[PDB]
């Protein structure tokens, strides 16, 4: 049972949240998730076959959001991070009829 | 974006926390995920094409857990509650490349 990074911020400071491609089976399967407080998780972005390598769920829309994406990382970016920003982010890889996530931060304030 | 139920229990009492079958494409695609605090989240039950309707994770072992799976409910239950079981549960649906959850429960002690 894998355990959060846990990220304690400032407002205006940058974050990365790691994410290793060395396991994963099928890079289209890759996604991440966002669950705020109180909230569903929810998956708001994934792997895209492209030069950047990723791409947004429909109306996900926050530039100070990115992504490293190449063969050993798929790391999720965040500049200038807000108090909204608060909340867990988990990697995950579909599988079959399950999920399987391999990594996650907690992300506060 | 959906709501967690939150639930205050008390040790010892039964607990059910409820999903939906209402719209669900492909059944074997649900599951349900728990997350523990500082923890990424794991599915630890799936729906089976059984009697029961329900199989466990390899290696989740936990006899207090059981399901009500018919046409209508893929509900989880457990039975004895004990504080270790506080923290989010989510069903999953996978839908392709991402998994989409229709449905948690945050249990507080």
């Amino acid at each position: 049972i894998k355990e959060l990074h846990v990220k304690t911020v400032k407002r205006g400071e940058n974050v990365t949240m790691e994410c290793s491609m060395s396991k994963v089976k099928d890079k289209n399967k890759l996604a991440w998730y966002r669950q705020s407080f109180g909230k569903v998780p929810q998956y708001f972005v994934r792997y895209y076959s492209s030069n950047s390598g990723y791409k947004f769920a429909e109306g996900f829309k926050d530039s100070r959001f990115s992504m490293t994406v190449n063969d050993q990382k798929f790391d999720l970016n965040i500049i200038g991070t807000r108090e909204d920003d608060g909340g867990e982010y988990f990697c995950g890889e579909v599988e079959g009829n399950t999920i399987k996530f391999t990594s996650g931060t907690r992300l506060q304030f």
